[PDB]
């Protein structure tokens, strides 16, 4: 009935697939290396750059404005901070940009440029996924990666302008459900959420091959 309910129900299978991807399965059980973690952070930076650029283009359109929460959710700055730590001061020149990263980025710019009504599917997937699992993954990461005590490297995993992830997720759902769209568009939003999960699955499959070939 509600768009948030329909999204959750329709992507339950691809979401399990994403969790079952070998790279994530290993991450979840504390088997993650510095080389692997670095690759995922670089991935998220490219992804969020593109997403946030497209949110900014579309923030005033009726098809996104109601789910526009810049202060609460923006992740580009946090990833800039972490990548300076993980790759050093010239991080922006040396971070990798792989085919599977580019495929995600390319879709995000297509959506933002020609089908901005679908941007909510991508925002939902990324922001709510990352908000929800960040506390759990952070702990796993700090145990597995044995950071120096230098106060940096994992800013991505804290959304400082959200005091309660639960309360924020309720508001965000409420705002999603207030978006107005034709039936054809609503179908395409749901499909786009599935596409977002598939773009993540393909990313994880690539990172595993790069790490183990
Ligand atoms: C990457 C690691 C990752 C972990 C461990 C994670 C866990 C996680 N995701 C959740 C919600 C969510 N998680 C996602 C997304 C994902 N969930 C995924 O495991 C993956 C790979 C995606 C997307 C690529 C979304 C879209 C929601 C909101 C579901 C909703 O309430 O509608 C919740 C809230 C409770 C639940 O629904 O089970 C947890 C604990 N999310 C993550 O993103």
């Amino acid at each position: 009935q509600d768009l948030s309910e329909a999204l959750k129900e329709a992507t339950k299978e691809v979401r399990t697939q994403a969790e079952n991807a070998e790279f994530m399965r290993n991450f979840q059980k504390g088997q993650v290396t510095r080389d692997g973690f670095k690759l995922v952070m670089a991935s998220l930076y490219h992804i969020y750059v593109a997403l946030e650029e497209e949110i900014e283009r579309n923030k005033e359109s009726p098809v996104f404005a109601p789910v526009y929460f810049p202060e609460e959710l923006h992740r580009k700055a946090a990833l800039e901070q972490d990548l300076a730590f993980w790759y050093g001061p010239r991080w922006q020149e040396v971070i990798p940009y792989t085919p599977a990263m580019q495929r995600y980025v390319k879709r995000l710019h297509e959506v933002g440029r020609t089908e901005p009504e679908l941007l909510v599917a991508h925002a939902y997937t990324r922001y709510l996924g990352d908000l929800s699992g960040g506390q759990v993954l952070k702990k796993i990461a700090q145990k597995a990666l044995d950071l120096p005590s230098s106060g940096e490297g994992l800013a991505f995993f804290t959304f400082p302008n959200i005091a309660s992830a639960t309360k924020f997720k309720q508001l965000y759902r409420s705002r999603m459900n207030s978006l107005e769209m034709t039936p054809a568009v609503r179908q395409r939003v749901i499909e786009e959420a599935k596409t977002a999960f598939l773009l993540n699955i393909q990313l994880f499959e690539e990172l595993q091959e790069l790490l183990t070939h």
